[PDB]
């Protein structure tokens, strides 16, 4: 019966590319890759925690109908769980026993947030604290999840959001801003891009520099993620070395579209508006047994990537600058 | 009200190395340990394992003797932070609250758990990771218990009431399934009258006779031997003064009955090490050697009694 609206509207919509030429893929062939969305869901705050609310208006189809054809992420996963000699006997046995694509074909809503994966489900029968659902974004509804940004510079450590903050230093464009995602398991540096004004109120413009085998731009996130292959990328590969780019058909990157920005209020410390763009990257290789991979490129292959955004509107800020 | 007694009385005994010169570790030299035990544990069972401590049966009192070794919570987060996961965090806060690499805590403490300063600060930010530490932590009261293969299934946690020869091999599985061992025929023996096999870890399986576990630790740096490094390599012996292995006490064997099956006396003995290493991002380290540094090793034992193996070969 709880969950409240939260102060500033609040939006994550997710964009997946589809795959068009799997076989193709297998036999050498560059991807060829289908950019499907968004799929729009509010945020809503009740600790602080975040509910999902799939708004079908402000999306591209139904995410419990619509299909997406992109790669096995568990299969690679367990298979990398098995090269560490973590589990070998036992994955290398079930993966004989249980033959798995490479390619595999699922809804929306089970690439997001779960579905039950035939050898997950298997080791599970052994390993009960092996979860035999997989999701992209699995259990992540409803729990305390949300960013933290620091500031800094010299001595100067002022926190800007801790799980989520709203309603004294001297910030300065100097100033960097150290943000770590709901895990803490690594930091991205954003420093000062520009002045800007929202809706009248002025605010510092933030972006990720482009001071940030393999390649510039994209981000190895594996230890974070249970030693699945996962790659970090702004969305198509944007700031990201030309290489990632011609590597998969489909992608056409532009900052107005696929940059990440924030633009903080200084006297306040307050987020005015924003857009958490990131995208999730599987990298893909042949292999010498289990898959099914056949003659594929060695490659960061893209999954999906999401935009988080954030804006104040006009009464919101007329009320916020009416205290002061 | 529940928790039986085992068919077969099963004991586990804790044998610890304490660390006599810590500080001379540190500025370099050959580390001196002591050994400590036994800490007698009677196991008792309702698919789920239970340690009832017998003092008369141990060489002190547990929640009072104390132990000097390392603290392997410091030296996990350390290896967690090279691996690029936390290293912000940790850094922070090891930088924040000196730690010591050398720690004293009672006997109890490290076997079956001790709430450690930086897994508690590292819980308030990640509360999927326990602030408390031990070599045996939670294992009391669960479902453990080996799996031994031939293909029949002698044992699936434990088994009692299969004709095997002396050309069989024995695959074990540890429960957390992680990795195998195989146990060979060794040779005939005689156990409470009944015939027996004799199996032992071959001589078939960083330096040999050492078996690195860290993916099955969650990333802590550790090391498999068997007790005081028999069967491994001299240089493994020779690192550490205190270290004495000999067959009689640190060898694993398995005998199981031809004809049934059935495991009629027993030792699982092996030792938990730590990889340790010089770092100079962590001034924790000094300059310590790099070496496979001994915890504590232990003896899980199984002895059929006159009594039951009358009563077995009657059951012929
Ligand atoms: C028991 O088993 C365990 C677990 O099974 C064993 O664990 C091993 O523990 C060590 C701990 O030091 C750990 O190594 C560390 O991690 C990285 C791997 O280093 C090795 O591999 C390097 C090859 O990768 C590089 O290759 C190219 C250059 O030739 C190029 O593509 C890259 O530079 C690439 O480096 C990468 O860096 C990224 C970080 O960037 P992003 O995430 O994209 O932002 C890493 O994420 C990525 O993993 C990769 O390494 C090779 O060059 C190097 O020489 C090693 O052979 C290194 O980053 C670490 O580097 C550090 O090395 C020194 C010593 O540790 C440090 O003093 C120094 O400051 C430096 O930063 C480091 O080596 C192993 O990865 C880990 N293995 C596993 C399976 O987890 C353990 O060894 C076993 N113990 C015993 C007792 O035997
Ligand atoms: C992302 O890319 C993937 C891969 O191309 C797309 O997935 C395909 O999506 C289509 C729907 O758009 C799926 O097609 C459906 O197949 C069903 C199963 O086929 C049965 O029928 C054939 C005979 O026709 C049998 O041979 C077969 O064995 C099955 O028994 C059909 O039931 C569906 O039929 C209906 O089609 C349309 C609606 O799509 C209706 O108008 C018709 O009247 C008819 O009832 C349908 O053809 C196909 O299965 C998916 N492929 C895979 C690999 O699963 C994604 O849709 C795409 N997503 C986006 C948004 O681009
Ligand atoms: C969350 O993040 C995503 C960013 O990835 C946002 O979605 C984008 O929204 C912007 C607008 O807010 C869209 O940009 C506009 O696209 C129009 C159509 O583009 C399609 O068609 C062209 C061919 O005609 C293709 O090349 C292209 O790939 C698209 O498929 C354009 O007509 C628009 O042009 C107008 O604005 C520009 C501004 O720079 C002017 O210069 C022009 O003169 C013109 O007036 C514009 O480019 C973008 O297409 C959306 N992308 C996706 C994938 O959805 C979300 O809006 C963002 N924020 C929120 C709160 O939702
Ligand atoms: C679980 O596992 C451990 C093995 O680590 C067992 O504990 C050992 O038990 C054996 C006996 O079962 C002990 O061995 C005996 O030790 C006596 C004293 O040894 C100490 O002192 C000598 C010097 O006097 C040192 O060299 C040595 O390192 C010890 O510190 C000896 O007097 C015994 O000798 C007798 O038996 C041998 C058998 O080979 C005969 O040849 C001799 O003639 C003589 O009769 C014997 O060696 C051993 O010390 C114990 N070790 C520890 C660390 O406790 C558990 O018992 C085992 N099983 C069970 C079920 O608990
Ligand atoms: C060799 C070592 C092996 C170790 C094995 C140990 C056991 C593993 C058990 C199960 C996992 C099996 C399947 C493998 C999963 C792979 C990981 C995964 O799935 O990778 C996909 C996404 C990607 O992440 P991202 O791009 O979204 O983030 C960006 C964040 N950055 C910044 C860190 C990059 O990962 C996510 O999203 C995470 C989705 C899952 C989240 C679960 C936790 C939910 C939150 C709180 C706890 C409460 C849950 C429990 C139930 C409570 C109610 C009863
Ligand atoms: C880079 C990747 C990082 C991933 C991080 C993920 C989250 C990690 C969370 C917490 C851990 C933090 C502290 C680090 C612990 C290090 C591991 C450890 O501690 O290493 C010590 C002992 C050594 O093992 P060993 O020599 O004895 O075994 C021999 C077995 N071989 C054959 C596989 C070699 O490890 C043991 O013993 C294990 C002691 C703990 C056992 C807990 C499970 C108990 C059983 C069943 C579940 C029920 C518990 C929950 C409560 C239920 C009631 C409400
Ligand atoms: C992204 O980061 C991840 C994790 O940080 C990093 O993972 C590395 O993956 C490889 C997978 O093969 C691991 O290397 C293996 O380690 C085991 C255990 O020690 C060995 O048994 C393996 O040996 C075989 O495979 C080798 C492949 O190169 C052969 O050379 C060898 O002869 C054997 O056949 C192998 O050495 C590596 O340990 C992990 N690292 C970690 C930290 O877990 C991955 O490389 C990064 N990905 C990208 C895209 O850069
Ligand atoms: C393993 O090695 C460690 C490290 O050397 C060792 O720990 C030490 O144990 C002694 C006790 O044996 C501890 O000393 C005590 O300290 C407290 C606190 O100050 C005092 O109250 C005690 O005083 C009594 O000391 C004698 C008895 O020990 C009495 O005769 C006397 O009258 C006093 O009343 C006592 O000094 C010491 O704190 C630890 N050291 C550390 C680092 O904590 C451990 O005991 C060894 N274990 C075995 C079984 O070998
Ligand atoms: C995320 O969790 C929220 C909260 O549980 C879900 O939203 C509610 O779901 C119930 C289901 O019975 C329905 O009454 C409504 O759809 C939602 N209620 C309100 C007040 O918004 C949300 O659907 C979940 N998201 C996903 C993707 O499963
Ligand atoms: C392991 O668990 C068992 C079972 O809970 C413990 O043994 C019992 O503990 C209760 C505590 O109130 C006491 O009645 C007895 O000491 C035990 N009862 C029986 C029937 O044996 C055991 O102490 C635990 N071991 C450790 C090391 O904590
Ligand atoms: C992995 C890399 C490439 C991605 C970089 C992280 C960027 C996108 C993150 C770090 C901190 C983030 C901000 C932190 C806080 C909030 C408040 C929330 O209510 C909406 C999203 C918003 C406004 C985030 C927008 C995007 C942001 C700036
Ligand atoms: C890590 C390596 C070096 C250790 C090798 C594993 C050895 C020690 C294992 C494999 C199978 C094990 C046996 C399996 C079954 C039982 C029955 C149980 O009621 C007591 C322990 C006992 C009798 C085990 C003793 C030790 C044993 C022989």
């Amino acid at each position: 019966d709880s969950w409240e609206k939260p102060p500033l509207p609040v939006y994550t919509q997710f964009y997946f590319f589809n795959v068009t030429n799997p076989e193709e893929i297998l036999r050498g062939e560059t991807p060829r890759v289908e950019e499907v969305g968004p799929y729009t869901y509010r945020e809503l705050r009740n600790v602080s925690n975040k509910a999902y609310v799939f708004e079908r208006d402000q999306s591209v189809g139904d995410p419990k109908i619509d299909l997406i054809r992109t790669l096995n992420i568990p299969v690679l996963t367990v298979i990398e769980w098995s090269q560490v000699h973590f589990l070998r006997e036992i994955i290398e046995a079930m993966l004989k026993a249980y033959q798995q694509k490479l390619f595999v074909t699922h809804t929306v809503d089970e690439l997001l947030w779960g579905y039950k994966d035939e050898i997950l489900s298997l080791i599970h029968v052994f390993r009960p604290d092996i979860s035999p659902y997989f999701g992209l974004f699995y259990e992540k509804n409803g729990t305390n999840d949300g960013d933290y940004v620091f500031l800094t510079g010299e001595d100067f450590t002022k926190i800007v959001e801790w799980n989520g903050k709203t309603s004294h230093p001297l910030i300065t464009k100097d100033e960097v801003l150290y943000v770590f995602p709901s895990d803490f398991c690594r930091s991205v540096y954003i420093t000062f891009s520009d002045y800007e004004s929202v809706q009248g109120l002025p605010a510092f413009r933030y972006k990720v520099p482009a001071e940030i085998c393999l390649g510039s731009g994209v981000l190895n996130v594996s230890i974070c993620k249970n030693g699945a292959p996962i790659i970090m990328s702004f969305p198509h590969f944007y700031q990201a070395d030309e290489r990632f780019v011609s590597a998969i058909e489909g992608m056409h990157p532009n900052q107005e579209d696929h940059e990440t920005f924030v633009d903080i209020n200084p006297l306040t410390g307050i987020i005015l508006k924003a857009a958490k763009r990131f995208q999730i990257n599987i990298y893909v290789k042949k292999l010498d047994d289990f898959v099914e991979t056949g003659d594929i490129r060695t490659m960061v292959f893209p999954v999906m990537y999401l935009n988080e955004s954030v804006h104040i509107d006009k009464e919101t800020a007329s009320r916020l600058k009416s205290m002061i």
